[PDB]
């Protein structure tokens, strides 16, 4: 379905996405999530470097999706001693704060990079656990390398998998996310099924968690037979079918994944440009890379071949004359009166976004597509 034009652009456009991710690489191996980025540079998020990291994988680049694996697991056993407090903590009957959580933005050599209050969130250290098992399969090695951080990550989410947070996109605190509670799952499962982990501690656990989380979506976050943004709410969000293919709540041919995916498209797709949330007023509410990739990935799994190919090659269209991909773009925008403040005040829009190339190399990997 590719003729040589086609082929050649996306062969070069995924060679482009290794080359600036790896360039961009830090030197103790995390990935930043935008270096140009005013409100980003500086900062690594275990969300956007987990994907990263697993097109890295997927690509074939094993040294450098090993280094960020060595950061973040010396990152979490470095929380070794703040997890056992805060569990500790729990024991006592005194629940921590948001503001004592672990956080979500890291520097580069492992500290804090923001003030959880304002942005806690779980997500990231479930889809490390995802990414970094995944790594380890494809490439047939030693889990034990990042065991030890492996371990601080179960622990902090078998503690603290139903608790409010915010989104990936940092809002609505009070509630329950399902792509939050979807990524945990996935990496809960995917540390309870490895048999190199067949011995640890917390086996079980994390399959009755991974179990736990499926009953409260089950009650909660589906609604009209698709699932929806939070627990308890009615619309869906663009992250929703991560939900099914990476973290599997649902196999890509139940029902659920279906509607999911239709609903998706429906209410947030436009000419192949999924936006985030209907209310989305970051940017003016663009269109995002990463999650045409997102639900292109979701269709090539269901079978929907055509449907996968036409988000990739909208994703494809959005690379600028040196082949970066931006994190989003106004072709189509939801609140348009709002863009130029967001402009003004943190510049142009993330570009490149290394987490739109790892989605990128992903879903072209999915096609067969990579050089």
């Amino acid at each position: 379905g590719l003729d040589s034009h086609e082929l050649a652009r996306l062969h070069e456009l995924a060679r482009h996405s290794h080359a600036v991710i790896t360039r961009h690489q830090d030197a103790g191996g995390a990935y930043p999530a935008a270096p140009t980025f005013s409100a980003y540079r500086g900062y690594a998020w275990l969300r956007d470097g987990s994907f990263t990291a697993e097109g890295i994988s997927r690509y074939g680049d094993v040294a450098s999706a090993g280094r960020f694996h060595d950061w973040v697991d010396g990152v979490l056993r470095r929380r070794r001693g703040q997890v056992d407090d805060l569990l500790a903590a729990v024991d006592r009957g005194e629940v921590p704060s948001n503001e004592g959580m672990l956080p979500t933005r890291f520097t580069f050599d492992g500290n804090d990079g923001s003030d959880p209050w304002w942005d806690f969130q779980t997500d990231g250290y479930g889809m490390w656990l995802w990414s970094v098992v995944t790594h380890a399969a494809r490439h047939g090695l030693d889990l034990e390398r990042w065991r030890a951080g492996i371990d601080v990550a179960v622990d902090y989410l078998l503690a603290f998998w139903d608790r409010p947070c915010y989104d990936w996109w940092e809002e609505h605190v009070e509630h329950r996310h399902v792509s939050t509670l979807g990524a945990i799952h996935g990496g809960l499962v995917a540390v309870g099924t490895c048999a190199a982990l067949r011995s640890a501690p917390w086996s079980a656990a994390t399959l009755q968690v991974a179990a736990r989380i499926r009953s409260l979506v089950s009650a909660e976050g589906v609604v009209d037979g698709h699932l929806v943004k939070w627990l308890g709410s009615s619309a869906v969000d663009g992250s929703l079918p991560a939900c099914v293919v990476p973290f599997g709540l649902v196999p890509p041919d139940d029902d659920v994944a279906a509607m999911t995916r239709a609903a998706v498209a429906k209410d947030l797709d436009v000419d192949g440009g999924v936006h985030r949330f209907a209310a989305d007023v970051f940017y003016g509410g663009g269109q995002w890379i990463l999650l045409s990739a997102l639900l292109g990935w979701n269709l090539a799994a269901a079978g929907d071949t055509a449907g996968a190919l036409r988000h990739l090659r909208w994703i494809a269209d959005q690379a600028d004359a040196d082949g970066d991909l931006p994190e989003q773009v106004p072709h189509h925008l939801l609140h348009p009166g709002s863009r130029a403040e967001w402009v003004a005040r943190w510049g142009t829009v993330a570009t490149p976004l290394l987490w739109s190339h790892g989605m990128y190399l992903i879903l072209a990997d999915e096609l067969g597509l990579l050089p």
